[PDB]
């Protein structure tokens, strides 16, 4: 139908994006190559209308050119309303905001893309801070997001400089609500959200005319708090300075967002960090590397930040700080095999791992196990109203559960093969010590055939000599006797090392939940059929209002919404969590059979060091007698 | 706009899916419910019309219920038409036919997807022919696919049975162009076309008035050809009876399809096997499980096809069929160790293999480097001409083409992920062997050290004795002078073994390709480019014209499509291919090394055992002396 045109440039005003205050952007094409643009029409210009400043400060806005700034290429003037167009460039992919309005992103983004969000805002950020432009207004809104050529997604930045001729409401700052400080605070309240999936300072009715506990909590500031939320209508408020447990984070990532989320969001400047503190300790989080570390003890994974020119000294180090291991009571394996690794090794040359194929740790001393600690999320319940807003809000709520669930029994199913393998290899490691003990028990047996033999023989060929004789035959036997008890107690160990020897891993291929039973591949089917609803849902948001057929399908497709959410979570609990936690009970009756068998083949062992000595002062003793 | 309906259903005649010559299936609605069903209203129906015969014919098929059969659920009355309606099943995800038009599938259905695609059609057919009724018609048109609850795909049949009251032309039985074999023809058509993802007979200019050419093909049925293809406008025939190059299936596979196909392909019932026949030969096929084996001496990877219960001697033997290595020289290493396999050992108890998690095998004998043997295929060229078809017919061939370049590209990355893996067992595994060299290296040491001594000894306490220690004395010179040979020819393998000691894995870490690289993603991304574009054209397609804007529009990507493609390509070859023949030239000199300095371990070895029995004969000597 209608649609406007520019010179080189046509759209229509169907094809809307983004409909801001000042401008409106549509998407357009360019008139003789047929390349999409981005048009940002703007609206309501004529008691401004600089054409003589805003001429130099498009010009410069032009030339300006980063990875992570959305890219102004020209500025036109349509035909008929005359109004000044901005060409810039089309982002396939929406907003952040777009992003986490996905269920799998209801609490939190991947850890992946959430670093790159992190890195590229920061740099587009440093990079407006070095011409002299403040933002202020950065939202998840207004961060754009691209396909790189790569796969990887790129991040870049757009709606600033707007405040000269003329914060949102939940990013504003606790000053500015009715200094650079103003600038970080919105950057905090946006990290926050891509990590946990929901705003910092939450009242319990929301951003209404009931928002005056908002601005309480805000000026509140305790301490280096980074949210606070009410769980009642004006009730107490709920503070933490850690992130939340449905965080799809690792741990070792936490440890240090937590201070800098924590010294950014205050509204005094004399804790506050400047652009330089800020750009400092973020730059470092993103130079650093990913161990991924699979602690056998505990069951659970962790991911190390360890710069690449660091020690292994500060490797041990933080795995203490997140495994609670002595740093001389670590042990690595690796690939089936155990791996010795310098106090000054850098982290440059530690070999390839994943999450998926990490480091193992296993500890002499007897540590609880854990595994993995989660945040158990019901359903929320489905009113019969035909809200087209309540039925959006309430799509988006019960199946980003679903989607946290189903990302729980991923993690789940992987600590159980990762565990079986750790396992696997952990009882042939062993093995490997059972043979080398046996190559030092034939040093010994080596030894005390001969040696006694040689004294043996003396008797026979060639009261003095009896006395010294005997004591010597006895000696050689006090030895031979406990290497007589040895040998056989090392069987019995090599008796529960052999398959049914009460260590096998044969439980572990048993109890828990395996790849065949394809648990998370059913989650997803029921997840896909209620994703699908959700996004059927924002349609029908947008209309406002559906015709009578298009009514009651919404109702039957939001009944069939509870439907598929609780088969799912049935299935789940009753399959997956039950047969997990059966893995984990009897994960720990193995690691105590496992480590009593490791103390007694370390003292069966030091034993034959110990006979290893005594056998040395006896073989030079009568074979080295001195005559002229 | 206009949209039929029944009693209990109600549909669109916009909402279409096929369109058949005695009916037309819609997507239709349950009025109450609101679950959706194919609704099947019967075009001309007046000359027959047996409301006798059918209808309790289609009461039989309506109890007829099996998971690789579409359901039939009534037989209902239009309203106003009065057409005979039946209401079946709806298969959300198309027909197999919908499949193949995937470019992914241009060159063959995945592996995985074809057993599905065969155990499926089988399954259901079987269930058929044991209700007595002949389809003849099997075609990937007329089965569809559904999504299972456990994310598995699963096929099912529809159209048969109307041949009652009354082949498609490129599955026509040769006799039947102008018995049971009539059947399995057009089901070998149909397997071959899943596998190849083209069709088995195929004259120059295809199916229209010069298909006077493919009768003669079909009615040649040279031996057990399974397809014959003429390259040139009314030329020769090239006759195979084997599977492509740019087949995606496993090389294990292959043999046992050949057979199949090639003995139900023939006009002639002597040679044409039966129902049980075909069903035996291939239930066989689909009960077998899947070895992963990954030979580095060829560097190819190998599904070997074998049963449950038999043995590692069958098991040897396919390997042999497909590797070309004696039983007797396949060595397997699994995790970082070798193992040992006995000869009676069934495949139940065999450890889990994946494709990227296989049983590697090494082999004493020189055998040269294959790698990945892959059909190289160029792009075609793009004609200038607005044919909406021909500009369809060419987005699905010139993005089939990158699929299968991304295909090997990501086989190619696999190789050398496990080529890495492979090697860096492999000298932690030969280094085992030299660990265990050095302990019977001191087993002959202690025995050397202690024999000499008593000897030496006796000569200092205590014409004739004097010319037997001599001799002795010679002896115990003869060996130990050559275990100091050995000693310090095995530090010069041990600094072979040392990094940087010439046999290090550090060239395969460089030459080669990374998933850093993220190659196999950069070329995903131009590919889902042309993708969307070919998906476009079908809709342009459908339309059979198009509007001024729409038509620019459509000239504009399908100039983009072929800059896709050859930027995909030149990225395929300058960056994949090179640097993995680089890699794989580099992977010869290692292999060459690494057997070389394998021989000269061996030996060093035996001699230790060959010095072995010559210390037994003299430790036993001397200190044996016979006297009363
Ligand atoms: O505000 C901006 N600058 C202000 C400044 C001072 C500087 C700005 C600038 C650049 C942008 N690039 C975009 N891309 C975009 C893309 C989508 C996704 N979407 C794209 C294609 N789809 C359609 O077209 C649908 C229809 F209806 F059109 F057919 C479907 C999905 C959604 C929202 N945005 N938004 C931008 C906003
Ligand atoms: O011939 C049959 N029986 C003959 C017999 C004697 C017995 C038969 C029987 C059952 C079937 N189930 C289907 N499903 C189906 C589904 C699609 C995919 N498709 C579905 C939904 N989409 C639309 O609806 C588009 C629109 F336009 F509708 F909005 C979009 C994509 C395409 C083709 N088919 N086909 C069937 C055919």
């Amino acid at each position: 139908a209608m649609g406007q045109s520019t010179s080189n440039h046509l759209w229509l005003l169907s094809d809307i994006l983004g409909q801001g205050a000042t401008a409106n952007v549509f998407r357009g094409r360019h008139k003789k190559t047929g390349d999409l643009f981005a048009i940002k029409v703007f609206n309501n210009i004529s008691f401004l209308r600089p054409v003589d400043v805003q001429m130099r400060e498009f010009e410069v806005l032009k030339k300006l050119n980063h990875k992570n700034i959305v890219k102004l290429f020209a500025i036109e003037e349509e035909t008929t309303t005359r109004h000044k167009v901005l060409i810039m460039e089309f982002c396939p992919c929406g907003s952040l905001y777009t992003v986490l309005e996905e269920p799998s992103n209801a609490y939190g983004l991947p850890e992946s893309e959430f670093l790159i969000v992190l890195r590229d805002v920061v740099g587009g950020m440093n990079h407006l801070r070095e011409n002299g432009i403040v933002h202020r207004d950065i939202k998840p809104g207004n961060i754009m997001r691209v396909i790189g050529e790569d796969g990887q997604s790129v991040y870049k930045l757009t709606d600033f400089g707007a405040a000269r001729e003329l914060g949102t409401e939940e990013y504003l700052h606790p000053d500015m609500y009715e200094g650079a400080t103003v600038d970080l605070w919105s950057i905090g309240v946006t990290f926050y959200h891509a990590a946990t999936g929901s705003l910092p300072f939450r009242p319990f009715e929301g951003p209404r005319r009931n928002k005056e506990v908002m601005y309480k909590i805000i000026t509140g500031k305790p301490s280096g708090a980074i949210s606070g939320v009410q769980k009642a209508e004006n009730g107490p408020i709920d503070w933490s300075g850690d992130m939340p447990v449905s965080c799809s984070l690792s741990r070792g990532l936490q440890v240090l967002l937590t201070p800098v989320l924590a010294n950014i969001l205050e509204a005094d400047q004399e804790k506050c960090w400047g652009f330089d503190q800020f750009f400092a300790e973020t730059s470092d989080i993103l130079h650093r590397m990913v161990i991924h570390v699979f602690s056998l003890q505990q069951m659970t994974a962790h991911k190390i930040y360890i710069h690449s020119y660091n020690t292994a000294t500060i490797f041990h180090e933080l795995v203490y700080k997140q495994t609670k291991i002595i740093s001389s009571n670590q042990e690595l394996i690796y690939e089936g095999r155990r791996l010795v690794l310098e106090p000054g090794r850098l982290a440059q040359h530690f070999p390839k791992t994943t999450e998926e194929n990490p480091i193992f740790v296993v500890s002499r001393e007897p540590l609880n196990t854990i595994g993995l600690i989660y945040e158990k999320i019901s359903l929320p319940k489905v009113h019969p109203r035909y809200d087209l807003d309540g039925d959006a809000s309430m799509a988006k709520a019960i199946t980003g559960v679903v989607c946290y669930a189903c990302r729980i029994a991923s993690t789940l199913l992987l600590y159980q093969e990762l565990m079986r393998k750790g396992i696997r290899w952990l009882i042939e490691l062993i093995k490997d010590d059972y043979n080398e003990t046996v190559h030092k028990k034939t040093e010994v047996v080596i030894t005390l055939d001969f040696c006694i033999r040689n004294i043996e023989k003396t008797v026979k060929v060639y009261a003095a000599e009896l006395g010294e004789i005997s004591d010597i035959h006895t000696k050689l036997l006090r030895l031979s006797s406990s290497q007589g008890t040895i040998e056989t107690s090392l069987q019995d160990i090599d008796s529960r090392l052999s398959p049914g020897g009460s260590l096998a891993d044969a439980w572990a291929h048993q109890e828990g939940t395996h790849p065949k039973d394809r648990n998370v591949e059913k989650l997803q089917v029921l997840l896909n059929c209620m994703t699908e609803i959700y996004y059927q849902f924002k349609k029908d948001k947008a209309e406002r209002r559906l015709a009578y057929n298009e009514e009651q399908i919404h109702k039957f497709d939001k009944q069939k919404l509870y439907y598929h959410a609780t088969k799912a979570m049935t299935h789940f609990t009753d399959e997956c969590v039950k047969k997990y936690e059966a893995f984990l009970n009897k994960s720990e009756e193995w690691i105590r059979k496992m480590l009593h068998l490791r103390k007694q083949l370390l003292s069966l062992t030091n034993q034959c060091f110990d006979i290893e000595e005594e056998v040395s002062k006896y073989q030079e003793y009568t074979n080295e007698l001195q005559e002229t």
